[PDB]
């Protein structure tokens, strides 16, 4: 039950500092473009321990899966090739991504009827708010 209130389907309804963040990330021009126009929906599942987030939109569908400490290589949206830990602190889920000496940092929380996202790159932070689809 360590996931319930994340469970379901979430549209993206707003986003904040998302072009920022994507640059402090290194993500090039034409996929900060692309990637930013898209209206995601974020996809939370559980079966036992492991979870599963799926992200579809017209730009790209990514899929992850994992459990709750247990590090994983996943290949982000916009291709970098990263180490992935994904821990529950306090009640948000905590996704530190690290590569090439770089870390980031994306915070998933339940506010209200909302599924609030903040993305940090050093001192760049992008706030995404999902609602129920
Ligand atoms: C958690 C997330 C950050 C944001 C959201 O799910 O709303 C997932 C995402 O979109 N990642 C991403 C995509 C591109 Cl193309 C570039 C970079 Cl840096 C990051």
């Amino acid at each position: 039950h360590m996931c319930d209130a994340f469970v379901g389907t979430w549209k993206l309804v707003s986003s904040e500092n998302f072009d920022d963040y994507m640059k402090e990330v290194g993500v090039g021009f034409a996929t900060r473009k692309v990637a930013g126009m898209a209206k995601p929906n974020m996809i939370i599942s559980v079966n036992g321990d492991v979870i599963t987030i799926k992200s579809e939109s017209t730009f790209k569908n990514t899929e992850i899966s994992f459990i709750l400490g247990q590090e994983f290589d996943e290949v982000t949206a916009d291709d970098r090739k990263v180490k992935s830990t994904i821990t529950l602190d306090g009640g948000v889920l905590v996704h530190v991504q690290k590569w090439d000496g770089k870390s980031t940092t994306i915070k998933r929380k339940r506010e209200d009827d909302k599924l609030v996202v903040e993305c940090v790159m050093k001192g760049v932070t992008s706030t995404r708010v999902y609602e129920r689809a």
